[PDB]
């Protein structure tokens, strides 16, 4: 298989691919596409009971630039994800407004290489 | 391959794995993970078109004793499911409100085991 | 792998299976299934930004006759698909309300036997 996982702690990035490898960590919660195809992102986000300064809740899934999805729900632990065939130099991105927003310790998201 | 489906009748549980299976049936619309991993969930409840009885039209996904979906639209067929990432002994559930919301000769659910 | 896509430009129905084939191309955008069983469909809708005429912006993926899925969003690229069990027979089509409505050097849609 392809697949890697950013989260949660006590965890970071962490992979298993053949070689050479479909993807690449550029960074927490940051990922890079090297092969072509069709990927399964998934993951969740259980947000911070506590939380309160003064950033309204949002948690942005990026495709590159590009938002692909938001998560406006803050009282949801909600999935995030889909099934998108991606290209090379493609990134990913999980971006919540606050850090503080969400419950690290339990919040997440990775991909699997499906096909070509 | 891991995969499960419960429903629609005549059937109801129906299993195909390896040794050893990856999840296990509990009881109709119910079952329990038994491996950590990577799985699609799937399956759609279309709602019974006479339905006439107090209760609101409702029906719960269940990620053990958490509500992982809801459905409310009463009239479109919906699909339910996902990309979970579930760990052993999570138990998975589908609860229609009423038990007539719903045409059993045709809806279901369904689970498959993509990756670890 | 049985999988096949239509999409973009400069392309159109593209396949990929072993025999017999699992699905076949009945038109544009249009395809039948020949074998029942686990299919991620999946696929993009980029609207065209120009875009001006009367008819209001609306995609329609439809399961044979019936719509499966809306797409009303018109600033979004949106994704299609999701998780569905088919079967023999079952047709599957991407219907624009307008055909200038979408930007076809980069929306489309495929699909994918995931198991059965």
């Amino acid at each position: 298989p392809c697949m890697a996982k950013f989260g949660p702690l006590p965890s970071k990035w962490q992979m298993a691919s053949s070689e050479p490898p479909c993807v690449n960590k550029v960074s927490d919660w940051k990922l890079e596409i090297l092969q072509n195809g069709l990927y399964l992102i998934y993951g969740q986000v259980a947000p911070n009971a506590a939380y309160n300064d003064v950033a309204p809740f949002e948690v942005r899934l990026y495709k590159n630039k590009d938002m692909i999805q938001t998560l406006t729900n803050k009282s949801k632990i909600q999935n995030v994800g889909g099934t998108y065939e991606l290209h090379v130099g493609d990134t990913i991105d999980l971006i919540f407004n606050s850090e503080h927003q969400v419950l690290k310790n339990n919040t997440y998201w990775g991909i699997i290489l499906l096909a070509n």
